[PDB]
């Protein structure tokens, strides 16, 4: 039996959306921060610096003006820094309208998101699974090797501009990997051991994100208030992070994300909390470990996460292959926020089981589940396509 979000932690109920937004929200962030995914320790650290290294504005035959952005996270040439990829519809800034955006992280490097041959091969550490990878060194060959992932003409053709950034800037994606991030980097002081509530990757990630989005704020191409935030699987799990902690993102999307992303963890199914954490040790808080094979003690589940989104659109999806994600425990976090989401004059998917494949399900909160195995398809974007044109804030009053 699942926690309320409705209820407060000193069981007042919330009725009202300021009580929400101003209460409630903030207790439930602190929860998932202490328990889950560790502090993010700072928002915006002073000093970002945002250099524009490549512009192209004949990219993609003409379809895109391209950049690439290093966004650094101090002002001396000597703080770490993530590099951004960012394609732009020039039929929209033609017309002098800033465009909305898509924005997600890369799982093997940004020139893996499309073939497009000017993009800089990323300089820093590939795992070992990334296709077409020498010794975790990026090469010619995995360019376009994600393009799967990502059908960046597609997005650009319907208006939207396509954000993204290697998650591996951030947080490389190896048990170690936090000793080389954002998160070695952005305090701990003069100590060796991560403590307790310390963030680990999925925390990393998700800040990165909010990064990104600092930066498509100083872009006159792109209108950072229609921001819609995605990510697919482990990357999926930082976007509902980064979308809960920052409400700017205006849409936020979890593609398949599964245990500690989507999926209820105190429905034991597929992937669990003791799973995770021991084949994942960096990408929560060494505090998850407390629920290990005990999720009935844990103080949250995910549908509280979901609802940290609310009132602004969110879109939960699965595959009916994907037992790991528990897709059904997906769509039941999906019912168990909808009264969040319900407050605030939205609606979720009709009904109380599983929609039928390929048949989306809810108005502001949708759900989706497609036939086949965990990835994110052209079908998966169809319907996020379809979302963001109907829910994503309007350029107009
Ligand atoms: O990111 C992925 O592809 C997935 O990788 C692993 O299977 C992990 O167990 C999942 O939690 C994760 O979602
Ligand atoms: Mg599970
Ligand atoms: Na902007």
């Amino acid at each position: 039996t699942l926690p309320d979000p409705l209820v407060g932690a000193d069981g007042t109920r919330v009725h009202d959306r300021a009580t929400w937004q101003h209460r409630r929200r903030p207790e439930l962030l602190q929860l998932f921060a202490r328990e889950v995914y560790g502090r993010t320790p700072l928002g915006r650290p002073e000093g970002m610096v945002f250099k524009v290294t490549t512009m192209e504005h004949a990219a993609l035959g003409g379809a895109a003006t391209r950049k690439e952005v290093t966004v650094r996270f101090g002002r001396d040439p000597n703080a770490p820094s993530m590099q951004l990829l960012l394609y732009v519809p020039n039929a929209v800034i033609a017309r002098a309208e800033r465009a909305p955006v898509f924005l997600g992280l890369n799982f093997y490097g940004n020139h893996t998101v499309h073939t497009d041959p000017a993009i800089a091969l990323s300089a820093r550490w590939i795992p070992a699974e990334a296709p077409n990878g020498a010794n975790h060194r990026a090469t010619e060959a995995a360019r376009g090797s994600d393009a799967q992932k990502w059908p960046v003409e597609q997005i650009l053709a319907r208006g939207y501009a396509v954000a993204t950034v290697y998650c591996g800037d951030l947080c490389p994606d190896r048990p170690d990997g936090l000793n080389a991030s954002v998160a070695s980097w952005l305090d701990a002081a003069a100590g060796d051991q991560r403590a307790p509530d310390a963030w680990g990757a999925i925390g990393v990630w998700a800040w990165g994100l909010s990064r990104a989005l600092d930066y498509l704020e100083t872009d006159p191409l792109v209108d950072a208030s229609r921001v819609a935030v995605h990510g697919h699987s482990r990357l999926g799990k930082a976007a509902l992070w980064a979308g809960a902690q920052d409400d700017r993102f205006a849409l936020v999307i979890s593609n398949e994300s599964g245990c500690g992303g989507a999926a209820l963890s105190k429905r034991i199914h597929g992937e669990t909390v003791a799973r995770i954490n021991t084949v994942f040790p960096h990408w929560f808080a060494r505090n998850f470990r407390r629920y290990d094979d005990h999720e009935e003690a844990l103080p949250v589940d995910q549908h509280e996460l979901l609802a940290l989104v609310a009132p602004r659109p969110l879109y939960v999806a699965s595959a009916e292959d994907d037992d790991w994600a528990d897709p059904r425990g997906e769509f039941l976090a999906v019912k168990a926020a909808e009264p969040v989401f319900r407050l605030f004059g939205q609606t979720g998917p009709s009904g109380e089981d599983v929609p039928r494949v390929n048949e989306p399900s809810g108005g502001a909160l949708r759900y989706h589940i497609r036939p086949g195995p965990h990835g994110m398809t052209a079908q998966d974007w169809a319907f996020y396509l379809a979302f963001a044109d109907e829910w994503l804030k309007s350029a107009l009053p």
